[PDB]
């Protein structure tokens, strides 16, 4: 792909992020926490699952980033409206707010309704994400397959500002321990 001229730099909005997260002192890392990190309660943090979002608010034009995943058993990556549901249980799909693809138990999947098998061959450590707000797409990229196309979400429907959204997942295997990064331009 041509679309690494669009970088942004992404940083994470720790209001927003579950109570055992631990994001880095620049917001470019997180990682999931062995408990509570001790910090107070309120309506924008996600509660019942390990996520988090991105600072910026995205309501126009072309934006690209990326985000190391290496070695994780389990993650979610995207973008997402800035309205979606914070509290209780709900899935990862456009209805709900979110363009996402994911890793769990060794395979890739996008977060449609129901979800779409994923092909890939080069299991990735880099992921690049591609959003097109005026076209409706959000696109995928293998960075450890020389870009090679993962996913593309056509006439999406966005319906609001779009925020970057991240899941480190759960580390119930003792497997998945390792943050995901936002990667340097
Ligand atoms: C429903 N399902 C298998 C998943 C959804 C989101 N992330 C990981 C897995």
């Amino acid at each position: 792909h041509h679309h690494h001229h669009h970088m942004v730099h992404i940083t994470l909005d720790r209001n927003t992020a579950n109570s055992w997260l631990i994001i880095s002192k620049d917001r470019r890392q997180v990682r999931m926490g062995d408990t509570h990190q001790n910090v107070s309660d309120n309506k924008e943090r996600f509660s019942n699952y390990p996520m988090v979002l991105g600072a910026q608010r995205f309501s126009s034009g072309k934006m690209y980033w990326e985000v190391d995943v290496t070695q994780k058993e389990a993650w979610d990556l995207g973008v997402c409206r800035d309205s979606v549901q914070r509290k209780g249980q709900f899935s990862l799909s456009p209805e709900n707010g979110f363009w996402t693809i994911w890793l769990w138990q060794d395979s890739y999947e996008a977060g449609t309704s129901p979800q779409t098998t994923l092909h890939i061959q080069v299991p990735p450590c880099q992921i690049g994400i591609f959003v097109d707000y005026e076209a409706g797409v959000v696109s995928f990229y293998n960075i450890t397959d020389h870009g090679s196309l993962i996913y593309t979400f056509s006439e999406c429907v966005f319906a609001g500002p779009l925020r970057p959204f991240f899941n480190v997942g759960f580390n119930y295997s003792g497997g998945n321990a390792a943050p995901l990064k936002l990667c340097p331009l």
